[PDB]
């Protein structure tokens, strides 16, 4: 569920915000993503 959001969320930032890093959206994708990863690392 984290991946989809990460891959589906990030894809939006780069293909949803037409930007490289969204100071508001990007951070969410980047920060949010890491959360999905760690969740699998420190968990699962």
């Amino acid at each position: 569920l984290v991946i989809l959001l990460g891959v589906v969320g990030l894809s939006a930032l780069t293909g949803y915000l037409d930007y490289v890093l969204l100071p508001a959206l990007a951070i969410f994708i980047g920060l949010t993503i890491y959360a999905i990863q760690r969740k699998r690392q420190a968990d699962a």
